[PDB]
């Protein structure tokens, strides 16, 4: 009788709400039976969220559902088949890969996985997706700009458009694209998109600190769209993506009407003592070895007395353990009335117990900011 | 740090495939973080699925969970979080109430809180749902015809349609409408139905053996109506509905192209030896004490040597505790090459961790079997 032992499931409890994420319409999402079938022959004495063997076995169990996937796909008598079965295997695939680090070639090859699943899947979806590579210097970037259920040019004004951000380890078309249908299914236009080290970039380019450069580069495509309102623009940051929305918030803040830090902070805590698979996390994003992180994560530190330029919403737990909340209600306190706080007591980083409740009020949040700003 | 008891997880393995079900669009559904808000303060020493005491808290906990739903929809800023919040509710109340038999009152209360979430949501909703009462002799059966995305009587030659019937403890709106969106996306109607004992009648009447004579009255419905092509027909059924489906292939099969049993049989386990609730579920759903309920197994079993009326698909369990594969190997020998039989090796009942994967092969299979018919 196929099930998950208690001692694995325990053991997984800070991951399972991120396994889970949203319950989404275009997103790929696993099924509780995926995690049956990826945990259910998990070798036993293999507990230890913190190991690279643990993590290797995470890989091939999960990347075994993926295959199980693409066989129904490739099986699949219709379109509407195919598609549900790709998009399983791409929710599979992300799981294998997302805190695997051990073979920077299979962590890249999984994540192709899953992109060719979405470039695949995109002609037959009912939303209109305009897939490009924006030119920032030398740096070719992935963009996709998706308009709501039924979009039509001629029968709609220019839309407000919300830029999201991935963090460390999401994919583009599974953390975002999930985050990104609050916004969608509020009939605005949203903007998602791989900068250096991050989506289908993430082992091939590092992390690049300034991405607000990036964000410039999508403000100005957005200026130039003739179906974007830019003067009803968004920009948010989930995780890691959170504290890149504070470097916004403070470098082109003008450009936002509001802007969402989903659990960013503005410095991380100390990197010899970060638990779980953290520093090899932080090391693949950077492409940097052990040795050099503390000195990045010292770089990456924000000057809170420079002003945010725009209103600022952060959703943060008390128990963070990436970024710490006497750093984010220190930033809240020197920002003042242009930044709001929603603290959830007992929630670990990104509050993903909470996150089906904050998304809700985020998405409306937004709305509203776009009113005040005459929409 | 809220988190679910690792004791607690896994007493309940066998029901969180039923919980979180499918991921759909229009379905009521859980996020993890649902389970949490439930689980997380559930009181400790308290682990029997058999006992009483267990499904009470249960009720309380998933209600304290709906209610904060609830809450959130009538603070919500737009129609779409509105919506989003209503389904969260509905989902909540619908795990609070499955598998509680103790308070009458109180178990119809959260089915008449879950069916107002459902009809206050369809006005808001992008699918055309044909509600009314079918008068069946003096009974008035609620009934569901949902029609697939932007469907247009005058752009559209009549429809197939599949009838979907519940199981004993499943609501209409939650698991039913989430099997009914393999067919909607597959641009067939779909018929979902409260018969008597069932969905917002259970607890009010009696469950009828004879629910083909409910389907029946659908049929005729579906004959009369110039939108659906009535030599178009299947019929589903889950659970104890599958022993209705059967019921339907040896009664009215000729109304059908094709009927899928999910995981329904032919005759149920001793009522005395059965595990869990399930007896209490039964002497609910029949309204029947404990002495009476053998008597009414003894008559609810088929004479398997009656032939069934048309081509019968069957997803069946190995280690299903309700409906032993026995029976079911048994029926699908003697009905021959009209009954196709789907058995995964180590499934309990409704095989619930490939709900996924065997829907994708349904929904294909119904398609097939009205080309069959030359669709």
């Amino acid at each position: 009788p196929n099930r998950i032992s208690p001692e694995l499931l325990a053991t997984c409890g800070y991951f399972m709400p991120r396994i889970f994420f949203l319950n989404s319409q275009y997103a790929p999402q696993v099924h509780w039976g995926d995690v049956v079938a990826a945990l259910s022959h998990f070798p036993a004495g293999n507990l230890d969220l913190s190991s690279e063997e643990f993590w290797y076995e995470w890989m091939i169990n999960w990347s075994k559902v993926g295959d199980s996937y693409i066989n129904i796909a490739n099986s699949a008598k219709s379109e509407v088949s195919h598609v549900r079965a790709l998009r399983s295997a791409a929710a599979c695939y992300h799981w294998a890969e997302f805190m695997y680090f051990s073979d920077r070639s299979r962590k890249i090859q999984l994540r192709e996985y899953i992109r060719s699943c979405f470039l695949s899947s995109i002609k037959y979806s009912d939303l209109l997706v305009d897939h490009q590579y924006i030119v920032v210097d030398k740096f070719h970037m992935p963009f996709f700009l998706i308009f709501p259920k039924g979009y039509k040019e001629e029968e709609n004004h220019p839309l407000p458009c919300v830029i999201l951000s991935n963090g460390l380890d999401s994919m583009t078309e599974i953390e975002i694209l999930s985050l990104a249908e609050f916004f969608l299914g509020k009939n605005m236009a949203v903007a998602i998109f791989d900068g250096p080290g991050q989506g289908i970039n993430l082992g091939k380019s590092p992390i690049a600190i300034d991405m607000e450069l990036y964000v410039s580069s999508i403000v100005k495509l957005l200026e130039d769209d003739a179906r974007i309102n830019s003067n009803l623009l968004c920009f948010l940051g989930i995780s890691f993506g959170g504290y890149f929305a504070l470097r916004v918030a403070q470098r082109i803040g003008d450009k936002f009407c509001c802007i969402v830090n989903l659990s960013g902070g503005p410095e991380i805590a100390e990197f010899d003592k970060l638990p779980r698979r953290l520093k090899e996390d932080f090391q693949f994003a950077f492409m940097q070895d052990n040795s050099h992180m503390q000195s990045i994560f010292d770089e990456i530190k924000l000057d809170i007395s420079l002003p945010c330029k725009t209103k600022v919403f952060t959703v943060h737990g008390e128990l963070d353990d990436i970024f710490q909340i006497d750093k984010v209600k220190k930033l809240d306190q020197l920002w003042g009335d242009n930044h709001q706080l929603l603290c959830y007591e007992s929630e670990a980083h990104v509050c993903l117990n909470k996150i089906n409740e904050y998304m809700i009020q985020v998405s409306d949040w937004v709305s509203e900011q776009f009113w005040l700003n005459g929409y």
